[PDB]
């Protein structure tokens, strides 16, 4: 069900973090995963997910049918292009409070495109239930690009606006949660 990695062209159109920008009618999930139980991992594993149900739906689903096993932690790590929607979110922040062996940290490149109140309560759900919420800055962005795209060796070309609208996202983040 996942992929591996995606095509450049993929990761500047849908990651770019201008924080109102249709085009992005799809949302999608870059992964890394930690499997270990009271030592060291013993396990890991990355992927990609795109919208085909949400792209954080195709994650749990892939995730408990695949890989979720009662004696076993999971570290996972999510970096999506918009911000979890308020009924995925609900349904994340369930699904973390039913399975303690897992823990979750959201990272995304945008929050939403209009000032839903909802969204701003299924981003605090999946706060209040041990979930770490943050806007994607260039160090993440790096880390996508070099872990998440087939980029054939090329360096990560930040685009003009990345740290002007982190800002402006961190900062009506913080607002939410707090
Ligand atoms: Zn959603």
């Amino acid at each position: 069900n996942p992929m591996e990695a995606m095509d450049p062209h993929i990761f500047y159109f849908h990651f770019k973090n201008l924080r109102k920008a249709y085009g992005r009618n799809e949302s999608w999930l870059c992964f890394t995963m930690e499997v270990v139980k009271h030592h060291s991992p013993v396990s890991w594993k990355r992927g990609v997910f795109r919208n085909q149900r949400h792209a954080e739906r195709c994650f749990l689903s892939w995730f408990a049918d695949d890989i979720l096993s009662p004696n076993t932690n999971y570290e996972v790590t999510w970096y999506t292009s918009w911000s979890p929607c308020p009924e995925c979110a609900g349904e994340v922040a369930e699904f973390l409070a039913r399975h303690s062996n897992v823990n979750l940290t959201i990272k995304t490149a945008r929050l939403y495109y209009f000032d839903d109140t909802d969204a701003a309560e299924g981003l605090r759900s999946l706060s209040q239930e041990g979930a770490s919420v943050e806007i994607m800055g260039y160090k993440d962005f790096k880390y996508c690009w070099e872990n998440f795209v087939y980029n054939d060796d090329e360096p990560f070309k930040p685009w003009d606006g990345l740290d002007y609208n982190f800002l402006d996202l961190d900062s009506k983040l913080q607002e939410i949660l707090e």
